[PDB]
């Protein structure tokens, strides 16, 4: 009987010792904790990703259709691992950064580095090279498909001296940099020119716009889906759901409402949500606009929800 369970932890183990740690894991185990993790601003999130946000050090791809939230994500990100001393880089090839929506989003812009490459090579080159001064928390690059090679845009083919191959290469190498740099990288997507990339990051998200949230009047934002189908550090398949306000985006408040509820510190007396006998409000972002200016109780809410979780 403990011969079978014994066998394959010996075995198991071989595994992790041969090809790192999340080679084989199981769906269950809570196995831990890397100090290292840059919060996505999202304690929902951060939760399914189980080890409280995106791992340093790891290369990282979000994936999925336009307007759903991606670099609203990775924006956040950029303002956390940010306000922590943090030095970020955004490699842009699409020109669609909004630097007053990052900004209210946490952002320091004025100390934000930001290259536009001209040629895909270009990009992975300076990516690689800015990611090697080892002194870059995390770096974004908006748009993998928007790499192309330097040949597709001159001349000199139908599909041959690729564009999955510039990332192949480039992926390859600067895979190992941030290992000692311990910087975390974040791409985003919408394969293409990827099938290397879907194999190196150690995380792959899927956001996905589920529901068109309004508040009574008809538009302030939407509530977004995101399941975290590759994950090497920690149980994948995970996932978490999230308000974003055009404007403000992750709804901090909303994201506790949710969490509030699903754990029971807040009660639905019928559309009237209450949290120790004292009410919130009536209707979802009715309770929001209650967290809103009462930090006092969100910071308990919010309190109470991590010391519940880990
Ligand atoms: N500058 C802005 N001001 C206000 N709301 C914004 C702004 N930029 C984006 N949004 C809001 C509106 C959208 O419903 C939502 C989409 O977020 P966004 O981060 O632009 O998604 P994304 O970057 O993942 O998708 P894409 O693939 O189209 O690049 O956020």
């Amino acid at each position: 009987a403990p011969d079978r369970e014994k066998a394959l932890e010996l075995a198991m183990a071989q595994i992790d010792k041969n090809f790192g740690k999340g080679s084989v894991m199981r769906l269950g185990e809570e196995v831990r904790q890397p100090i290292s993790v840059i919060p996505t601003g999202s304690i929902s999130l951060d939760v399914a990703l189980g080890i409280g946000g995106l791992p340093r050090g790891r290369v990282i791809e979000i994936y999925g259709p336009e307007s759903s939230g991606k670099t609203t994500v990775a924006l956040h990100a950029v303002a956390n691992a940010q306000a922590a001393g943090g030095i970020a880089a955004f490699i842009d090839a699409e020109h669609a950064l909004d630097p007053e929506y990052a900004k209210k989003l946490g952002v320091d812009t004025d100390s934000l580095l930001v290259s536009q490459p001209d040629t895909g090579e270009q990009a992975l080159e300076i990516a690689d090279m800015l990611v090697r001064s080892g002194a870059l928390d995390i770096i974004v690059i908006d748009s993998v498909a928007a790499l192309v090679p330097r040949a597709e845009i001159e001349g000199e083919d139908s599909h041959v001296g690729l564009q999955a191959r510039l990332m192949s290469q480039a992926l390859r190498k600067m895979t190992g940099a941030l290992n000692n740099s311990g910087t975390t990288a974040i791409f985003i997507n919408q394969t293409t020119g990827g099938k290397a990339l879907k194999f190196y990051a150690s995380v792959r998200l899927d956001v996905r716009r589920i529901e068109t949230l309004k508040d009574g009047t008809d538009a302030v934002g939407n509530r977004t889906r995101v399941k975290v189908v590759k994950n090497k550090v920690s149980p994948p398949f995970k996932q978490a759901e999230f308000d974003i306000l055009y404007g403000q985006g992750i709804s901090r408040e909303g994201s506790l409402i949710d969490m509030g509820v699903e754990h029971g510190f807040i009660r639905k007396s019928g559309s009237w949500f209450t949290y120790e006998g004292e009410q919130l409000g009536q209707g979802k972002e009715n309770a929001r606009k209650f967290l809103l200016e009462n930090t006092d109780v969100a910071n308990e809410i919010e309190k109470k929800i991590k010391e519940k979780l880990g």
